[PDB]
């Protein structure tokens, strides 16, 4: 048993706040938030040895990364951002920083009761996102 014990499994998304808040103050442009805020993702998480898996499938696109804690890779993201992506863990959260164009947003994932909450970040604007198990 191991690290991220706990975020294993698949999850599906149960309410959201400030997204599109999030997601203007992130860039996205107009249509690109609609369609993305529609969605009602499934995220799926995976371990194998030292390797995190965290897939995510929507009608708006199904997006998957892998990755060791601590260690920099490079993401594009749902809405086409090309990044820079280093994901560790702090204090039993996952804690998601993104960098590009100078410019940086963090995702944290934690478990809180039988829910996995997820709180983006991007300066001053915070959306949270509730997902339980499928
Ligand atoms: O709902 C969101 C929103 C973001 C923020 N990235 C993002 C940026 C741009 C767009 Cl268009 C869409 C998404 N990250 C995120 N991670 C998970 C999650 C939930 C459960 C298990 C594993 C991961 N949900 N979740």
């Amino acid at each position: 048993s191991h690290m991220c014990d706990a975020f294993v499994g698949t999850w599906k998304l149960v309410s959201s706040e400030n997204f599109d808040d999030y997601m203007k103050e992130v860039g996205v442009g107009f249509a690109t938030r609609k369609v993305a805020g529609m969605a009602k993702p499934n995220m799926i998480i995976s371990v194998n040895g030292d390797v995190i898996t965290i897939k995510s499938e929507s009608t708006f696109k199904n997006t998957e990364i892998s990755f060791i804690l601590g260690q920099e890779f490079d993401e594009v993201t749902a809405d086409d951002r090309k990044v820079k992506s280093t994901i560790t863990l702090d204090g039993g959260v996952l804690v998601h920083v993104q960098k590009w164009d100078g410019k940086s947003t963090t995702i944290k994932r934690k478990r809180e009761d039988d829910k996995l909450v997820v709180e983006c970040v991007m300066k001053g604007v915070t959306s949270t996102r509730v997902y339980e198990r499928a």
